[PDB]
């Protein structure tokens, strides 16, 4: 077997271990494995597969081709490959490219190397995306492969957004499922997965103290809120800033001070703008937009000496790090941490006092500096990828005829009833114990004693 | 003026004081007259109100005036008016009938003094309601009265789910808003309006320490949520009972045991289902679900020795109050605090150790021993109530033909717009400062400078 | 009987309740009076009690009563009496001359009718003390009395402090316990009292959300400790002021930003030296020094309009109070809340914006504006009060000669043995199960499988 | 230069890089180095130093030689040595053997060639100790080297005791200061270090969740109070063991359910005295005690399957390790993480889920899994450390007459007013900013506007 590449081969026993352990994780993947093992629902699925090559992604990997299916693997990030979940994948016989530490280069020669197998397009016919890069390569690059895939799984709140805007201008070639929208994904992993993974992140790169220090978290969605709690249970004084005034109102309710770095919240791109007095007292930044250029050029000036800069939104342009690559000197500390010296690009002063210490290079920091979300939070995520996988390809929406194609081209949510079924095996991985409703309580409230327990409007 | 009934007019100018005090708390609602008081939106209005005749409320009802409504008012719970708040309003020249410590016959007497002016059913044409006491009313006794009526708005989950019982059944007369799940109504009230007022209203029963000692909150929706926050800032152990595998989910992760009164969550009916061991461990229940005996009488039986009972969902029958009232002798402590001695119902000993302290008589725990939410939460709410009133009102339903009616007979929820523009007010007062968007960052999340900044799917 | 002055005697019937219920709740103080009730050690014991005439005062009078003692009784408070409390305990045939909303020159009268019986000097031979008001009368007016006074028992670190003053002045009469310092009064009531009775005063006296709003706490010892932990679990932002660089630092390590009212933290007494802009974004300021002007006439000008101000240290100088009654006029609320009109002292607008609101008049605010501290907390205090009291009566310093006497005048705590056995019974309250050491564990870390378990260095 | 050993020197510019960020996390450590530079006070000192060989120890022993020392090092724990620390310190020509993950012989032979300069004593004036083993070789195989030493510095909890036990026995032949117990130390270190990196060191070993998952900490002095709060900031289900009655109120007041491993808190050596229940559900245990088998054989056996067992006391027999190397199989996971199969000791099964997973094989598990406490901590204990260093050597102990050593042979702490300069240091490296006492406020308090500001019976 050499159908892969990876950092070294000889980490594989390491990462079994852990995936041995990940799997007393993951307690409804565990359980999807065990239900649908004899069914073999994925006989014949061949999925390419492009996310976060973690010890979680490798049980969902296995989970996977436990239920029939063949794939071919990549990271969707150049720092979040675990080497010794790569190499235990490889050394199970399945094709995976991916390694810590890509250039961009690399990162699209591994998707290309998952795309092609022996320099021609793989029969695939399944794809699991996480950010949308497989999806746009396809599409871009590969219609001819489209032809022939019955579905598109997404991970991330960034690549959904990336396929309503492909179905919205009529380039989508095949149905999706947006994963990310399970409240047993969107309110598990992208908040509580942000809890457990950023200030992990941040000690594993730099060993700070965060107690009494101050932070500023631009955003305030899923991974804003699980990021505040990382660093507020902490003990850091978090500021939060916000463009959605809801969003906003949640952050003064649960105890946070909702600033912007600009005067009066305008951005017009002057440093007059900036709140100098407010950049120059944070001691630590976080973007968790999905937006452009929330910590911007004049942020980044007005910072205060030796601010930690990170971004935990799904891509580096969250930070202006092409700014700081222009302006600054980069001195590595370690992999996956710099400082940038604002004296100048020409060289730097081993002991200058004035420097931002940047994580991951503005990429994923939880991913990048940690080893991202712990695998008994993936395991909501990556129980809906499985389900979702399961439907698309029992539609063979590439087998229908162009009338019937028309009428399933849509990105949809699965059903509650699966969404809680999922949360149901993550309870009892709690030792959890789930109340049933009498026949008298169920029907005063309107709902089955089997559930949905829920009206699909339910925010939670 | 005559056209009131409360417990003591003379607290008016106490009333008042708490009025003005309140007003500088409510800036969405402050904000709605200040914006409308010119257009007198409400010009021809005649509302019948029936919510928790708070201060809180006295500032939605004199906004409603003040936007050029006249109203007829009555609490929907015994225990919830604040006598200086209905004092108030009476000696402003408002007809409201409303006193803390009704009987379920006043209760019904006050509704009624609402809907009849003079012996006669006053010319209503709106209907603000809080659990829906007054729509059944109306439906049941005065249907001719829903012919002239253009709306209902609806405060509560309780409420939302009997007018959608009504509407699947058609037996719905009239159009409604389900104000209840306005983010800044559901997300902001039901949720952390509980975490401020359900500790407020058991230290002010009780005077008892929470700290170290443990509950059991049976329940975690917005209002479950709310109510173990309210107990584990205070250092309980909380432990959570829920039915929905979801909701648990979020319990578990937000670092609360997940149990069941019964064992493996079956209750068969039995003593013997009840889990004797856990029951006797609890310091404090509090029911928060809506449904009905969620605290029943084999978990009374088995509580430990001076638990603390109580209630914070709309109605009592969550505990089995009928079963103690049957049962075991009440030995009052002070209004709205009870021993209930499990000896038996022939008198009581004084110093009995074998007793459970019941607040509110298992009527909603936090306006009946407290003051209900503060102000700047109750905000929200209400100027979601009063954008509601105003849409409703210029709608014209009982105007329009029959053909027109069959179109416009539904139960709708508020546009994200006016939603995101309560919040917005809310933060500000705070001090919290909004980021505005600038052009090229909303064109890359694909949404308006002005918003809305979420799809009607987000759930915040 | 008639050797009292309450209220209220009608009230008598609510506080035995009330009492019935705290002893439920004090199993230290009720273990004490299991204990000695036989050896009556308090027999012929004539104590002058002046403490907060609350209801655990309730049960430290009677526990006193039913170890031997007669006890003639004062509040060390206008504000601090629940007057059920004081009904209950003169219901009982016990002298106490007590109400809430004392006068200066009525706090000073209650003080003598229980130094005078019958217009003559009562034949008292112990003290019990909180703040030092009753010791330093009894010094100044009564020093034939003090002849036959065995000892004070000083609850508070204010009272502890004029005590230690005396001793060092040679003006002490009598030896004292010091009970402020047993590790179950200061760590326990000073700290975790303030928790628990802080956040409940505000509430009941204003009912302003807390949550995302701007507090600083002024103090950051056990009180201020205690204070800013209430505020900040409600989810208030709180800034912590100190002199004492170690407790700034722990208030950094807990998570608080350290702030001064003065720029560079420099009080000269210009207006020039407040932060305007620092204490323009507070909305509640909280003194906890035992200090005096700590929220001085400047700070108050400075603060924003509508913030609340409250002292929670043993006096009310914390405030300058003197500066608001000779320039601002004062609009009462209710009882012990007043809006303090920045506008001048000639009247004032009932709808003025600028005022801030003072609670208690700025005195303790717990006790003023809420019950102050729990029983359960109380317990642990009073059974202190309770030892120290049988300690220094068993002594029996009065009747030694002049020479024994001399070795015998000292400022003392109880032995950490007795400190211990008080936690026990605590910890026992809550349910807990303390471990016994092994012999050969006992031997490794060298303590007596019995304790005492930590040397008296030992910090807690 | 070649007098030291380490893991690989190449290591040295990545341990420079990181003692230079260092630095920046130190000011009082690096206050005391500006401060003294000049006067050279360790001019002539010649220091033996045994202490964690971490990146906050490079600063420590950069700091002595700045101030005039030389030093011989090694560190006082197999599995604490930063690599890269241990390398920059090597290479600026300071002799230092430390490497991570010593044998038992490697230790003992890196703290001999401390002791040992080519072949013969080295000339030591001045000994740094951590745990006491250096200061016990010294006083059984070196008596001779004592004769020329004037102190010792101990640094932790465990190797003060042994100080004690060695001055109460008469065979403590040079005089020590207690460094633990400054108030910078103690409750800053001892608390917050723990609160900072247990957690930490959890999630680098295993990657667990611990959200929702039940831990036992056994102990609640300062090393159980962090710890227990490392564990519940996270969202653990918390319960707190304890001999002393004390430290247990306080676990119940902190939120902390108090419960023992035995039936009534009684371990007569029966498996019979666990309590089984409690145990099955514990997910992870934490040891804090500094005493013997308080996590033992019986505990092991019942614990939950799959359960994380570590100790972050000072010493590896808290946790019954000799006990698991006799009986079960050792499975390394990777190095510091080990599963323990219970199933019997000849082999395992890589899929037996009956297993326990120890860190750092029952070494104090901060330091082992992961950086121990954070820099900006480490700087109070070592200020701390620099300041005894100097007093003790200032002082020449070894040169008194034999009648002046008789009055100076003791274990002593710092004085309060340089505990109160070390804490003002590390609060301004927060931005904190202490308030300046009035010359009228001082005298009010009776101090000194410099301080000191407490007692030295003053607890915090
Ligand atoms: N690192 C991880 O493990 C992880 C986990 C899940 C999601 N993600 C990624 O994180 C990003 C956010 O995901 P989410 O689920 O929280 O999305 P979301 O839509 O729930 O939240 C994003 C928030 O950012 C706010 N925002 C936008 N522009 C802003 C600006 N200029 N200033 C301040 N706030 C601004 C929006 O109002 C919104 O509330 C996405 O890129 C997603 O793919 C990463
Ligand atoms: N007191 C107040 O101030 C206040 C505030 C808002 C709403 N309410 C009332 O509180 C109640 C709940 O409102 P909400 O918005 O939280 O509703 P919700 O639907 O958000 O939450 C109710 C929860 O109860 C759970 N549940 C139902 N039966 C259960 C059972 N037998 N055991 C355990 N859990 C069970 C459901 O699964 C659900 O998650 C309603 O009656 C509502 O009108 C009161
Ligand atoms: N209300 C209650 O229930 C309650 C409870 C116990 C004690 N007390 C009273 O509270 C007060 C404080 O008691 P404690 O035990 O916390 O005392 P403490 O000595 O532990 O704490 C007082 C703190 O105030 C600080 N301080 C002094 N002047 C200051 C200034 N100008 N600015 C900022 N900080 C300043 C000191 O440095 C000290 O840390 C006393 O008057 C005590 O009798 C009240
Ligand atoms: N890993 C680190 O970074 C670090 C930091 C500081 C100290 N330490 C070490 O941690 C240990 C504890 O230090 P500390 O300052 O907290 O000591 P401490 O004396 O403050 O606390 C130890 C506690 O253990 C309790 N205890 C003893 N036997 C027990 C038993 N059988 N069951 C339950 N509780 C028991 C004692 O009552 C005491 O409260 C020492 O060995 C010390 O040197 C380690
Ligand atoms: N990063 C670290 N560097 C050095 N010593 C440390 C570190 N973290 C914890 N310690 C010390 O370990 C001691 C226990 O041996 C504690 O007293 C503490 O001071």
């Amino acid at each position: 077997f050499t159908d892969y590449k990876v950092a070294d081969i000889t980490l594989a026993a390491w990462g079994r271990r852990e995936l041995i352990i990940a799997e007393s994780e993951m307690p409804a993947l565990m359980g999807l494995r065990r239900k649908y093992a004899g069914q073999q629902p994925l006989k014949g699925a061949k999925i390419l597969g492009c996310i976060h090559m973690t010890i979680a992604t490798g049980v969902l990997i296995e989970t996977l081709v436990a239920l029939g299916a063949e794939v071919r693997w990549s990271s969707c990030n150049i720092f979040s490959t675990q080497d010794q979940a790569a190499a235990a994948i490889a050394a199970a016989g399945i094709p995976v490219f991916a390694w810590k530490g890509e250039t961009e280069e690399e990162y699209e020669w591994c998707i290309e190397q998952t795309i092609l197998k022996d320099g021609q397009p793989w029969d695939a016919n399944m794809v699991l995306d996480d950010g949308g890069d497989l999806t746009e390569i396809l599409h871009k690059k590969y219609p001819q492969m489209l032809e022939r895939i019955h579905g598109i799984t997404e991970e991330t709140t960034t690549g959904v957004h990336r396929l309503l805007d492909m179905l919205k201008n009529g380039t989508l070639k095949v149905p999706a499922i947006n994963v990310n929208d399970s409240v047993t994904k969107s309110k598990n992993d992208n908040k509580y997965g942000c809890r457990h993974s950023l200030n992990d992140a941040i000690k594993r790169g730099t060993d700070h103290l965060l107690s009494g220090k101050q932070a500023l978290v631009i955003g305030y969605g899923d991974v804003g809120k699980g990021s505040s709690q990382s660093l507020r249970q902490e003990g850091m004084i978090v500021k939060v800033a916000e463009v959605d005034p809801i969003c906003a109102m949640q952050a003064c309710m649960d105890g946070f001070e909702v600033v912007s770095p600009y005067k009066n919240g305008i951005n017009d791109g002057t440093e007059a703008s900036i709140d100098a007095a407010l950049l120059g007292k944070i001691d630590l930044i976080v973007t968790t937009t999905g937006n452009v250029n929330v910590c911007d050029a004049n942020m980044l000036k007005a910072l205060k000496k030796r601010a930690v800069v990170c971004n935990i939104g799904h891509f580096d342009n969250e930070i202006d790090t092409a700014f700081m690559r222009k302006n600054w000197a980069w001195e590595e500390v370690k992999p996956q941490v710099h400082k940038i010296h604002r004296t100048g690009k020409d060289g730097f002063d081993a002991h200058n006092d004035d420097y931002l210490i940047l994580l991951a290079e503005g990429r994923l920091v939880n991913l990048g500096n940690a080893t991202g979300h712990p695998s008994r939070i993936m395991d909501g995520s990556f129980a809906n990828q499985v389900l979702a996988q399961i439907h698309l390809f029992e539609q063979k929406y590439a087998d229908l005829p162009a009338a019937e194609k028309a009428k399933r081209l849509s990105v949809e949510v699965l059903p509650k009833k699966l969404d809680e079924e999922v949360a149901l095996e993550m309870v009892k991985g709690f030792g959890g114990v789930v109340t049933q409703l009498t026949p008298k309580q169920a029907e005063y409230i309107g709902v089955s004693v089997e559930g949905p327990f829920k009206p699909d409007t339910y925010r939670y």
